[PDB]
């Protein structure tokens, strides 16, 4: 009984550890499309000039 | 006759002197129950923090 309960609350933590997790990532990847999206805006107006 | 009431009266003195024992492993057992419950709010706040 001992050993089950221990183990049940260990999964509680570390369920909740993924999306702690996970958040980080989410906003790096809208940091870098935002960096994405200037990048080819400044290809185009380099290809203009010329 | 003195031989068998000695023993008899040797009897009831064994007779109160277990549940007198008894008592004793009780309180025991109840204390051991509360810090084996303690030990294991500790785990959890041990997975917690990694």
């Amino acid at each position: 009984s001992e050993k089950l309960r221990g183990q049940i609350s260990g999964l509680k933590r570390a369920s909740l550890n993924a999306q702690d997790g996970i958040s980080l990532l989410q906003t790096a990847e809208g940091g870098l499309q935002n960096i994405q999206d200037m990048l080819q805006r400044m290809r185009e107006l380099a290809v203009q000039a010329g």
